[PDB]
């Protein structure tokens, strides 16, 4: 019923076909399903037709063909049908309908190419190395989820091929970057833009592919949010193109010199939905309206790609000597290209938001009081203390910590800044190339106050931002924020699951995750870890009309597991009605859905008595013989799993974590990574339940094995108290 080729139905009139375009699509889909025909062949020759073949670390087999035509392909011999399939769809006749099923055909070759690919490929002796991706990893996928639902990553760019030279490589993608867009890289620009020191890798969401066929994991990244998140079944072919089309708002830029290989790698994102715009002049017989299309002119070829495809920029329009947006925010600044650096255990630091009163306010002053930058040898260090005043009518001193969250980020988003940690505890740097290019504290200013307005605009009238460098003056400061910093503390101490009447809606992931609802109670952080009561509370009271909303705990049904009317009628609405019933104190029975965005997951194993926990950054196999992302295909996308749940972690350090399950009595496998990262507060809870500190030991994790028959005798040895309790199956 879905009638996705509908897209196309005005883009060319008949008998005016684009024949030089759909013959060379035609000629590079017959080469590249021979390519694969061949290396498909050979490699049965050698290995058998059972070898097993696939991808590293995905739930999704070769997810582009999982998707649209839903075979799981394990052995070589699968592919065998499936390449024959798609060799059989390439048809002479030049029309629209047959480019797109060329296109379609090229990317199923691509893949099973760079299936064959790894087939060489193991940890020891890898195939890629960094910053270089090929495949990329379902945790990747998933890790940046959450900037792809609310368009902090506002599209994402494909570029295939070679910019006219490596200068214009680095503007476009500086403009790309500075905007925000996931980036996905093939051929020869990659080596341009490492030549102009252009930062790529995971890490600055811009993916450095590969060349040829690995163009492909540009394809099967976009697939997997629809497989991940969307929730829709594999082979619902039309389901998936609907869904890419609608929600990942990629487009292609073909830079350089045409081929036909990648003329039908293009012609299969056009298949699937996303535009392509190339640096090439083009004919009348070799373009389709908003769909294969020329820009020469690379001062407009971003901001067309952008118009053509439906995405729409906000930019701050503040003048700063440096690139800001997300795909900075992972980066690290190491010491040899450290300028100078504040906080850390180094010099005395601290960062304030406050509310104040009309007359207390210069409007858009940003003030430094101190040296500035400038003033140290490279690899220096100042104090630095970041007092934010704000005033508005709809201001409220409850915002002020929700507000203070933000200088974290707005902080890492600027190329060569660098924040962590919060309060008196951060730890700020700024690099050697941004102090080359003029960086100084008042940009920072500069950049806060811009920040807070644009994203503020309805609590936010005046902004004043002040940044103190001399060290006995922080000292002095520093106490006036520990004041307002241990009445914020008092006042999350007040709050409990009991003591408070409502609990809040997080609908924000609805945006790629229909059907899932996230409900966040005071002990109940939402699964990507970010959203707690207090910031659910403070966005619905900034934005009534908001993706969270006030849920009264009324009709109780189940004081033990925690069920209640009130929350089972929001949810079953806000559902699309596929769920009806949430327990808020277990994951045995009706668990809270999940998109795909979980910081972890928990399940139960019989064989153990109790709950292993897996995060997402966690590489191995678990006790119940599935790896994270294998977990994740199930866990995540929305249904109700009774059994399995998605988590943030530090909900395993709340009072009521899965508390009509046991507890933390109840965990007996963690990797030990995780374990360490929560270590403090698992041991204050373990004292709490009366487990002991030393409970902490007692919890298996990899060292101990990935295996019941490994971890089983541990836990006997060790006493572990699950093993008594009652089974919860
Ligand atoms: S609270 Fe739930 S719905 Fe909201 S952003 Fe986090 S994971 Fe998504
Ligand atoms: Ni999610
Ligand atoms: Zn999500």
């Amino acid at each position: 019923v879905i009638n996705f080729d509908q897209i196309f139905e005005g883009a060319i009139e008949p008998g005016k076909e684009p024949k030089r375009l759909f013959k060379e699509v035609y000629e590079g889909a017959i080469t590249a399903t021979s390519y694969a025909e061949i290396l498909l062949s050979r490699a049965i020759e050698k290995y058998g037709p059972d070898h097993p073949v696939g991808y590293p670390d995905t739930a999704y087999f070769l997810p582009v063909i999982r998707a649209f035509s839903g075979e799981e392909v394990r052995t070589l011999k699968d592919m065998v049908p499936i390449l024959n399939r798609m060799r059989a769809q390439i048809k002479s006749e030049l029309t629209f309908e047959n480019a797109r099923l060329a296109g379609e055909a090229t990317w199923y070759a691509a893949e099973i190419i760079e299936a064959l690919r790894y087939l060489k490929h193991t940890p020891e002796n890898p195939i890629v190395v960094p910053p270089w991706t090929g495949f990329i990893g379902d945790p990747v996928v998933r890790q940046y989820g959450i900037k792809m639902v609310d368009w902090t990553i506002p599209g994402e760019a494909i570029i295939i091929g070679r910019a006219k030279d490596s200068k214009a490589a680095k503007k476009i993608v500086d403009d790309l970057m500075g905007k925000g867009l996931m980036l996905f890289l093939c051929d020869e620009i990659i080596e341009q833009l490492l030549e102009e020191n252009v930062k790529l890798g995971v890490d600055y969401i811009a993916y450095p592919l590969g060349n040829f066929t690995q163009v492909v994991h540009a394809a099967n990244y976009a697939l997997r949010a629809g497989l991940m998140f969307g929730g829709i079944a594999p082979g619902l072919r039309d389901a998936h193109r609907d869904y890419q089309r609608r929600r990942v708002l990629a487009f292609v830029l073909y830079l350089g010199e045409h081929d036909m290989v990648k003329t039908a790698a293009a012609m299969g994102a056009i298949f699937t939905g996303f535009p392509v715009i190339t640096d090439q002049p083009l004919p009348e017989d070799k373009q389709i309206k908003d769909w294969f299309i020329s820009e020469p002119d690379y001062d407009k070829i971003v901001q067309t790609a952008l118009e053509v495809r439906g995405i729409k920029i906000t930019s701050i329009d503040i003048d700063l000597p440096i690139n800001f947006g997300p795909a900075f925010e992972g980066e690290s600044i190491r010491k040899g290209d450290m300028h100078v650096e504040f906080g850390g255990g180094k010099t005395p630091s601290f960062e304030l938001v406050r509310m104040v009163g009309p007359d207390e306010i210069e409007d858009g002053k940003v003030e430094v009081i101190g040296p500035d930058i400038d003033s140290v040898e490279p690899g220096g260090r100042l104090p630095i203390g970041i007092v934010v005043d704000i005033y508005g009518r709809k201001m409220q001193e409850d915002f002020e910590p929700v507000l203070e969250r933000r200088i974290h980020y707005f902080t890492n988003y600027g190329e060569g800044f660098w924040h962590t940690a919060q309060r008196d505890l951060t730890w700020v740097r700024i690099s050697k190339e941004a102090f080359a290019k003029g960086a100084r504290l008042k940009h920072l200013g500069q950049l806060l106050y811009a920040k807070f307005k644009q994203e503020f605009p309805s609590i936010v009238d005046r902004v004043q931002v002040t940044i103190y460098t001399d060290e006995q003056k922080v000292l002095e400061l520093r106490e006036i924020a520990r004041k307002k910093y241990a009445e914020r503390d008092a006042r999350l101490r007040e709050l409990s699951d009991e003591a408070v009447d409502t609990y809040y809606s997080c609908l924000l992931c609805q945006s790629f995750a229909p059907t899932h609802v996230c409900i966040v109670s005071p002990e109940r952080v939402g699964l990507c870890g970010a959203i707690s009561w207090l910031d659910a509370k403070a966005a619905y009271e900034i934005n009534p009309n908001g993706p969270n909303q006030p849920i009264p705990k009324e009709g109780l049904i189940d004081p033990v597991k925690g069920q209640w009317e009130s929350f089972n009628e929001y949810i079953y609405k806000n559902s699309q009605r596929t769920i009806e019933r949430m327990n808020l104190y277990t994951i045995m029975e009706y668990p809270m859905t999940s998109c795909g965005c979980f910081e972890a997951i928990m399940a139960y194993l019989p064989e153990l008595n109790g709950f292993m926990i897996v995060n997402r950054e966690h590489s191995g196999m678990t006790p119940i013989g599935m790896t994270f992302s294998t977990l994740a295909g199930m866990v995540g996308g929305g249904t109700q799993t009774p059994g399995f749940m998605g988590i943030g972690k530090s909900y395993i350090g709340s009072r009521k974590f899965v508390k009509a399950d046991g507890g933390l009595a109840r965990v007996v496998w963690m990797p030990k990574d995780l374990k360490e990262q929560l270590r403090s507060i698992i041991e204050e809870r373990a004292e709490e339940e009366g487990l002991g500190r030393d409970f902490i030991d007692k919890i298996a994790d990899e060292t101990v094995g990935t295996t019941v028959d490994e971890v089983l005798p541990f836990l006997e040895e060790k006493g572990h108290p699950a093993l008594s309790m009652e089974p919860l199956l």
